[PDB]
DNA sequence: AAGGGTCCTAGGACCC
DNA sequence: AAGGGTCCTAGGACCC
């Protein structure tokens, strides 16, 4: 029943990125621009006030050297992000990505495995990696406290080969699920990591703030249930369930109320290759002329290129608009002679635009 | 490029079942009954003028002798479809169930097998098994016609094989992709077969008389194709490739003029084991009290016995109904220490009908 | 008042 | 005027 999960999470990802391809943007406060945005930047660039999705305007005002380097091509950070997961493949194959910069991996075959080749001698001397959350203490007559420590271990060597291997820098975070795996990892967030003892499981969920702070309690979940009086964890944890039920559904009832508890029984998936590919381009309505083709031709050569070196190929094709003031969407199938090319593509596009500030094209269904 | 797909498709399936099971019934006109609805009866009912789906009250007054059994529980019926995939799949593996009595199989790699096993002495002594559609005069010297009288022969050993060990009839359709051998399997309907050799495939797309009987053109289809004065298949051949797209859709139209056509480059689909598992129960608003929970319950039993039988558990439930005048819907996950029962399924499914002629319940999502 | 199936679509909620 | 992802839902079109 008892699984030892840990959850990596790189420490300011594109900005990182950015700072390795030129080395001098180390030591000076950077910040990576995607339009108006400043998606993200650099620890230096934190302790001088900006923040992680701050407008650009903002941002200069907290620190008016900030460097910007544009990060509206992904192509580089999802290179890297798949070098993460490879590494990390190599360790458990089971890894799941969630998003650019975040993997899950059950470590616990491997834990069990490295516990047998141990004597009651070897076990006595079992020590942490890193931070204990809490400042808990350890027990290691309790097996519980053992596997977790072990994972503890597992999870320096996977930053340490992150480092050594591919010069990036981030957190772990080691527990008995996913939930909490995620929650603990960002206790000590600058290159650091966390093991959470099951003992001070509440304390952690209790250390929230609000209940936005649950991953899988998302922006919409959370308007509703400050508006049912639900503010903090307790609060759900106490709340009706009928009524939690009977206002937004089982499903996400008995879900987000068993996460309010650390509880979370989901496995950790094999993520593997991608499901979808999409590119967007975004722009202050500059386009109100059907010569909106040529984005979506510039859209095309990028994703078509990413597909050819994917291997796979999809059989489905979308495009995303999105209207001045909620975003809508055309699908078809891919014709099977296209499938084995800009052309034809692009007339598709073009006929599920005119069936129609912002336009994305995604090419799925990929086999 | 060429392949030799078979279509077959059993005879009076429903009523060949439960002649089976009460030997009685043969000789005489039967017809399957499913509340109002005779769906389906045998040929002697059809030789005194009862037809497939047709009201009880008609078929009695073409046929005041029919013998009505209840069809309404396809269990048996269920059972043998499998029977006869399972044997079908004996011969090549991919094999594609289209609804309880059809089935698609690739031949191609079976037929190119045994041609390698003969001589030029062989190749001139193949003959045809069952019928040559449109009579068409067969090319020794012709490869493609060699092949697909291959087909032909190995269509009949399944025909032989379905009668020898199910003991059930059916017709066989022989052609090089699954559209003509589907439209090709009808010509000589009852327990026997037809080859569609290539020189004849205009005639058979010709001798429709209206799109609907294109497998993949349905009602909705239909009726926008003759409100837009398409009636025949030529006209749907010959109509304008923009204005069909841009009136139904790049791949509504773009499929169904390739079908117009005789061109269908679909792979034969291996179905393997089901996708979902659902039950129905219909009424004359014999439904207006929340103790509708029985027909749920009712359902529930039925359909918890299949999935238990079959091995896999699903991981979604749905609700369906109708209202008296057009179905709806709500589903949610099935919770996890279920998964592994009538009381919580009931509990879950009644919060699904208050949320919201007719009820259903499907299992879905296997794993 | 059939009684089943398969697969696609537009959208939505969540994650980063 | 971010720029990406994963997965679910209610419904619809088709097949028998
Ligand atoms: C949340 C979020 C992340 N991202 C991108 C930029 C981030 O570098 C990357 C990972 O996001 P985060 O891990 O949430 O932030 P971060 O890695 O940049 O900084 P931290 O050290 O606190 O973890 O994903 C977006 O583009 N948009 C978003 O809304
Ligand atoms: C088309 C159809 C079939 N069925 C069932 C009953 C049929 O026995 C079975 C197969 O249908 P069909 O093969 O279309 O008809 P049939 O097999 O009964 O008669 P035939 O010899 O002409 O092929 O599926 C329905 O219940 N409802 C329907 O609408
Ligand atoms: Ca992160
Ligand atoms: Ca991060
Ligand atoms: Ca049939
Ligand atoms: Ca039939």
């Amino acid at each position: 029943s008892s699984r030892v999960i840990v959850h990596v999470d790189l420490d300011c990802f594109y900005a990182q990125v950015e700072m390795i391809s030129n080395p001098e943007l180390k030591d000076k406060p950077l910040g990576v621009q995607q339009k108006y945005l400043v998606v993200t930047c650099n620890y230096e660039a934190r302790k001088l006030g900006v923040k992680k999705l701050m407008n650009v305007r903002d941002a200069k005002e907290k620190c008016p050297q900030l460097v910007l380097v544009n990060g509206e091509d992904l192509t580089r950070y999802r290179e890297m992000s798949y070098k993460v997961t490879e590494l990390l493949e190599e360790f458990s194959p089971v890894v799941e990505r969630l998003g650019f910069d975040e993997n899950f991996v059950d470590l616990t075959e491997m834990v069990e495995k490295r516990l047998q080749q141990l004597q009651s001698d070897e076990l006595s001397a079992v020590t942490v990696s890193g931070h204990v959350y809490n400042n808990q203490s350890i027990n290691l007559l309790d097996v519980l406290h053992i596997r977790l420590l072990v994972g503890s271990q597992i999870a320096a060597e996977m930053r340490e080969a992150m480092y050594n291997q591919l010069g990036l820098t981030g957190c772990a975070g080691v527990a008995s699920n996913k939930l909490l795996a995620k929650l603990v990892s960002g206790v000590f967030k600058p290159n650091q990591q966390t093991v959470l003892l099951p003992e001070s499981c509440q304390h952690l969920i209790h250390s929230l703030n609000h209940i936005k702070e649950i991953p899988g309690i998302g922006y919409k979940t959370a308007k509703c249930l400050e508006a049912l009086g639900i503010n903090s964890v307790r609060d759900l944890q106490t709340f009706s369930p009928k009524i939690l039920e009977k206002e937004l559904g089982i499903s996400v009832a008995q879900r987000i109320q068993k996460l309010s508890f650390g509880e979370d029984n989901s496995p950790v998936i094999l993520s593997g290759p991608p499901q979808s590919f999409s590119e967007e381009d975004s722009f202050k309505k500059c386009s109100s002329e059907v010569e909106a083709k040529n984005k979506i031709e510039e859209l095309l050569a990028s994703l078509l290129n990413r597909v050819c070196q994917d291997g796979r190929k999809p059989h489905t094709v979308r495009l995303i608009i999105r209207r001045y003031s909620g975003r809508e969407s055309r699908q078809c199938p891919i014709p099977s002679h296209v499938i084995q090319v800009m052309t034809p593509m692009v007339d598709i596009l073009m006929k599920l635009f005119r069936n129609m500030t912002l336009l994305s094209v995604c090419f799925c269904n990929l086999k």
